């Protein structure tokens, strides 16, 4: 059945996109309408170099919901 949840592959793609602004503050929502994701570096991982961020443990993720997508 369709999951209707964001996928890890897609969240990782977003991480690539916003990597220059990635911080311990929540990122912008990945979408301007519908459902997307926001990500941030976990506060306890702020000291880590970019190349040692573990997806599961060092990155936090939350669903964000914008207004319905228009036709
Ligand atoms: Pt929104």
């Amino acid at each position: 059945y369709v999951e209707f949840e964001p996928s890890d592959k897609h969240i990782k793609e977003y991480l690539n996109k916003i990597q220059n602004s990635l911080s311990t503050e929540w990122s912008p929502c990945s979408v301007t309408c519908g459902n997307g994701i926001q990500v941030r570096i976990k506060p306890g991982s702020a000291n880590k170099p970019k190349d040692e961020l573990d997806y599961a443990n060092d990155i936090e993720k939350k669903i964000c919901k914008m207004e319905k997508c228009p036709h």
